[PDB]
Formats: C-alpha cells, sequence, structure tokens
C-alpha cells in the first residue's frame, strides 16, 4: 500500500514526477507529469513529456535516444510501448509507436526511448501516454 | 487476492465484464468479454470487444473516441496499446495499434480509443487484443 | 515476495527462462533472455529472444504464429506489444510492433505471437522487447 511520490531529472533539470509501490519483489512506478483529461464532449487533451536532444545522450544509435537520469529507482524495468510525437529541427512531426525502457547504467538510472527512423534530424520526443512499469527485483 | 467480477455498461446498453483485484494503492483490471482461443493446431481466434458509432460521443477529434460509461470503476489508468480493427461505413477496414485509457470525468468512467487517421467514417472499433489495466490509486 | 526463477521450453529444445512472482489472484511473469543494455554513451543493446519456423505450428494463418511450450506455467495472460524483427527466408527483415499473450491449450502452455504480413515466408522471429505479463487467476 499507498503510493509514494518519487521523481527523476535530466540533464537539462527537467523533472519527472511519479508516483510508486514496492511490495518487493515488486515494484510498480507510474510517471504522472502527463495525465491526459477530457476537456470537452467533443475534446480529449493528450498531455507531453517533453524530452528534448540536451535530454539525450548525443550520439544516438539506431533511432534509440538514452535519458540519464539522476534520483529516483534504479530498476531494470520491461519494456513498455508508448505513443510518441517526434519533433524534427525542420518542425516537421511523426507520430510513433515508441518503446521505454528504464535500465541502470553504472550507478544511474537512464530511461531507454526506441522509435522509427525520421527523415531529419530530432528536437523534441514528446510522451503521450500514460506510462506504468511493473517491474521485478531480484 | 482473490478476482472479483465487474462489468462496465456503454450508451448501447452494451456490457463489458471485467474481473479485478484492489490492494489498495493498486488497482488491476482486466477486461474478459474476448479471451482469444486456439481452435486447431492451424488456427488462433482472436474475439473482439466491439464498440459501434452509438458508443462514442460525436462529434470526435484526433481519432479520439470517447467511450462513457456507467457502473464498475472510476480510476485514471495507464494508457495501453491494443490491436484494433477500424470498420468504416463503407465497410473497408484497417488493422491498427491502439492505444487505450481509462479515465473519469464529472463522476463517470470514460474509456479512451486512440487510433490512426482513416479514409473514411466509422461504424466500429473492434478491439481484438486481452486488454489489463494495472492502475494506482492516490 | 521474492522472484522465482522458472523456464519454458520449446519444440527444439529451446529454453525461455523467465522470473515470476505469485500472489495468487495475481500471477506476474518476466521473460529474463533478453534483457537489453548499454554499453556505452552512443549504443544500447537491445538483445533477441530468437523463435524459429521449428518452434512455431505449421501452418499458420492470419500471421499467427503458435508456439507450443512444456514446463512452466499455465495462464492465459492479457495481450502484450513488443518489438518484433520478422527474417524472412530470403533474409530481408521486418521491424514490426507484435502481439504476444500466453494461453493454454490442452494441459499445454502456449505463446502467441501476431504480427503484420511480410512478403515471404519466416525463418525467425526475434523478440527485441523484455516482456512482461500480469496475469489474473480466477
Amino acid at each position: 500500500g499507498r503510493a509514494t511520490n518519487g521523481q527523476f531529472v535530466t540533464k537539462t533539470a527537467k523533472v519527472l514526477r511519479y508516483k510508486f509501490v514496492r511490495w518487493d519483489a515488486l515494484l510498480i512506478i507510474q510517471f504522472i507529469d502527463n495525465i491526459g483529461v477530457i476537456e470537452n464532449p467533443t475534446f480529449y487533451r493528450n498531455k507531453s513529456i517533453e524530452l528534448r536532444s540536451a535530454d539525450f545522450l548525443s550520439p544516438t544509435l539506431n533511432n534509440t535516444y538514452i535519458v540519464p537520469l539522476n534520483g529516483g529507482v534504479r530498476v531494470e524495468s520491461p519494456t513498455i510501448p508508448v505513443q510518441l510525437e517526434v519533433i524534427l529541427e525542420n518542425n516537421s512531426s511523426f507520430i510513433q509507436v515508441g518503446f521505454v525502457r528504464l535500465t541502470v547504467k553504472n550507478g544511474n538510472p537512464h530511461m531507454i526511448i526506441q522509435c522509427n527512423p525520421v527523415p531529419g534530424n530530432i528536437k523534441m520526443i514528446k510522451i503521450k501516454s500514460v506510462m506504468l512499469f511493473t517491474c521485478l527485483i531480484g
């Protein structure tokens, strides 16, 4: 039981808030920055987690973006698929099914985001899904 | 422990049966209408949850279909991706990766279903995946 | 609590190792053969679970591959979406969002893998995602 607040922080000092439950064996963690809402009987708003070029390790292979993180938990999560929008520097954009994991390198957490080839360089990825990882410890 | 039966009901009085577990903090809920089966060593049958135009709020922006619901639980779920089939009025159809959440507007549960542009108007979405949401309460 | 080791075995005696937790009602199971790693600040390696033509039931309808299994647990899981790579006999390959379930036929576990049409016959599917199923018992 009850759901404890947490956060990561990115290179550019962006703060990714989450809630979790540790039950151990079991860690279940949800990002809470971008919970979509219905405004109007014609309109649902997706909110985004906005990650910029500066939050990624340069350089990138295989459209795999590594977002090194500080604080929060060190888990090897499963892969979850998400709704992405990838924003090129030329400001065209592509909707994609992305795939996200949490992983631990050195002493540190990282988010892995994997998407499809885009015809340009990337200024921003936005995650438009509400993300929850169910993790197994050890 | 053990798994309690529940249901929602749609505008057109369709009944979406599920099982759940509340452990609280934690709510884990599975839709049980469409559990696929192997009939024959050559054949697996996906079953569908069939949602019609009449179950959605008209009008729809961004290929986002809001299915207002009565009964069952009020949760803000994460987004899950699913296998959809979208059936146009002209009866062509498209397989898609859709994304589904549960959300709460006013006092009421809603299912959000988000898919890709189709070249026509929609008569039916069928969800062909077995859907389970792991939710965090509060 | 704590996470118990398990495995399935395929027709070709491939061994698919997993960890699980049974809490019952609740079974949460993770495949552990292919946990990706960061080697270098430019490189994350996806690992694959490699399933071959011989692990599937011939013949296949609807790009649905049935992998009959021995040992481990008998669950009807939800569908999870994954990163696939499908390798044709002509050795071209396609990245896809696949969908995987566990299911039980006769007395036996099966993995279901569902992907998109490919322009040829398949030698191998590789699952490149880290797969975790949260299951409800009964």
